[PDB]
């Protein structure tokens, strides 16, 4: 479920960098997003900076969950825990999502894919 998200200026060029670095093909690529999955299991996404909401000022630690209801449930838990939230549950083009931040402004995203 875990996914490291890097904001990138150009997903096409970033994807080539990582394909070369990792000597691995991305499992998915597009003009706006590419995803690499490590044999070890770590998942790395490269996401066009211009596509990010909330607007990007350079990465996120993200958690993929099973349904929109699970997204809402975690949102409730995080509110109860007093975790700063910078984007409430929202229908984006790729699915349903919200984002919090830690005490050092690292973004933490929960999402369920369409």
């Amino acid at each position: 479920p875990n996914l490291v998200l890097f904001y990138v200026k150009n997903p096409a060029k970033s994807e080539e960098f990582y394909k070369n670095l990792l000597d691995t093909q991305p499992i998915e690529s597009s003009p706006t997003f590419a995803m690499f999955v490590m044999k070890t299991g770590l998942r790395l996404g490269l996401w066009a900076q211009e596509e990010i909401e909330p607007k990007a000022h350079g990465m996120e630690l993200s958690f993929q969950v099973n349904s929109n209801e699970m997204v809402d449930e975690i949102h409730r838990q995080w509110s109860d825990k007093e975790i700063s939230i910078i984007q409430p549950p929202t229908q984006m083009d790729f699915g349903y999502t919200f984002v919090g931040v830690d005490p050092d402004e690292h973004r933490l995203r929960i999402f369920c894919l369409k």
